[PDB]
């Protein structure tokens, strides 16, 4: 996904804790039941 | 919060795991870093 | 969880700013990387 990707982010399911939450940047263009979070987090 | 009460919910910490996933409303009308799980959630 | 909601608190993740610490309880029964921090500070 090329905006989560641009965000430096990846795509995981929507309850995977990103840590902190502001690495946790929303459904961006992942796939439905998915959310976008920057690499590091977790 | 209306919104989130409405949908059988309450509102809690953005990275709340809330399973199952479709019990997570998003943020509905929560504060900023919040969002809204149906009651019994996670 | 049940002993932080007693306390008056809310489960947010570790790195949460929780002011003044006072209402900052530590992990009590939050998920691991968790912690408790009171009404008013989250």
């Amino acid at each position: 996904y090329k905006q989560c990707h641009k965000k430096g982010g990846h795509c995981f399911p929507k309850e995977k804790i990103c840590l902190p939450p502001s690495s946790d940047f929303g459904k961006m263009d992942c796939r439905w039941r998915w959310k976008c979070c920057k690499k590091g987090s977790g």
